[PDB]
């Protein structure tokens, strides 16, 4: 019997993403119902959170000035919140030398997280186009903050962010998710809001952890349009050392946001088949998967050995990649829906 409701929890739990995907497909075949526009001129603020980040904060500002977009649109957003490693004292070196790019760097009073930092920084945003991304992040051309502001110029666009590269599944829901309506995901190397948005949020809530998902998400909610061009084309960051620390930091995230998600409003129709399929994936299914393993080890440890069989196949599985990277994903999920639960006391 725990091999019946084994092998029922595996279909159920691999064949979710996959019917997903091929609907997804479909959706990546209609023409976009929004168009760039290149001559598009708005004021652009780009905001850097930093806590702790010399090395990169100095690569960092030397990449946004290396941006193509005509420098008098152009402003930059600085905020330490009260760090130590003296990060500020390496942002105004450069700029020292940099002084044509308008520039506000603004201390806090001490880390109080990254959405109270963005609050901050909003209160000195003049731009009609506020633009986040991370310290760690580089764009690798000098028209990717352009192409991002190209994809705001349609008034029902209320928000961009970029595609990640070098299983791109992911990127395929990314942006036939965004051509449907909105992607509920958003990445930090490249979130774009107009700021009329924003002021109506009123900000960035201080209680969810994925900023940008949730922000991009109450967007797609108010009846505007929350997408990820595949043109506007960021590289991921990874931090090196406690990688499965930091995958687990974003799990809980995401889990944060759909969690929260879900439990609000209506979305637009063509919107809430995204939402709940995406929460489903993030919050549902990975549980199905680690269960129909247990029963598969009971079965195993007492008894039959089809069961154990399954088992041994699973790990000869683990070799191809593909498999590792969606088993370890579901792992991460799993591990962050654990410690949000038990993080908060
Ligand atoms: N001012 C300020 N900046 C901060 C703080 N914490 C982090 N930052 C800055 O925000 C960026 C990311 O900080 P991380 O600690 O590295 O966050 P993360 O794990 O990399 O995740 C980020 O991106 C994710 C989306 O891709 C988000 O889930 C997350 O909210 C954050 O933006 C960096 O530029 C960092 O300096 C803070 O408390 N205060
Ligand atoms: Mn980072």
């Amino acid at each position: 019997l725990l091999e019946a409701i084994a092998i029922a929890l595996t279909a159920a739990h691999f064949g979710a993403p996959l019917l997903y995907y091929w609907r997804a497909k479909r959706w990546l075949k209609k023409p976009w119902d929004v168009a760039p526009d290149p001559t598009y001129r708005p004021r652009v603020t780009v905001i850097v959170p930093t806590y702790n980040e010399a090395p990169l904060i100095e690569e960092k500002l030397d990449n946004i000035y290396e941006q193509d977009y005509p420098r008098d649109k152009l402003e930059v957003v600085v905020v330490d919140s009260a760090s130590t490693d003296g990060t500020p004292s390496a942002v105004r070196r450069w700029a020292e030398t940099h002084p044509d790019l308008a520039l506000t760097l603004v201390e806090e009073t001490e880390r109080r997280g990254k959405a109270h930092a963005l609050n901050t920084a909003l209160r000195h945003a003049t731009g009609e186009i506020v633009v986040i991304t991370d310290a760690d992040a580089l764009w690798p051309a000098r028209d990717t903050l352009a192409n991002a502001v190209k994809w705001l110029a349609d008034p029902t666009v209320g928000a961009v962010s970029c595609v990640k590269r070098p299983r791109d599944f992911y990127n395929v829901l990314r942006v036939a998710e965004s051509k449907a309506w909105a992607t509920p995901i958003f990445h930090g190397e490249l979130a774009a809001f107009k700021r009329e948005l924003l002021e109506r949020l009123g900000g960035f809530p201080t209680d969810v952890g994925a900023d940008d998902s949730h922000t991009a998400t109450k967007i797609a909610m108010m009846g505007y349009r929350a997408i990820t061009p595949p043109d506007v084309v960021c590289v991921e960051a990874v931090p090196k050392r406690g990688y499965h620390a930091w995958r687990i930091r974003r799990a809980q995230h995401l889990v944060q946001h759909f969690a929260k998600a879900i439990r609000d409003g209506k979305a637009p129709p063509p919107f809430k088949p995204i939402l709940h399929a995406e929460a489903y994936l993030h919050l549902a299914n990975p549980w199905a998967l680690p269960t129909a393993a247990a029963a598969l080890a009971a079965a195993a440890a007492a008894g039959s050995l089809p069961a154990a069989a399954l088992l041994a196949t699973g790990a000869a599985l683990a070799l191809y990649k593909p498999y590792r990277t969606w088993t370890t994903m579901q792992a991460y999920l799993i591990a962050a829906a654990v410690k949000n639960l038990w993080d908060k006391e």
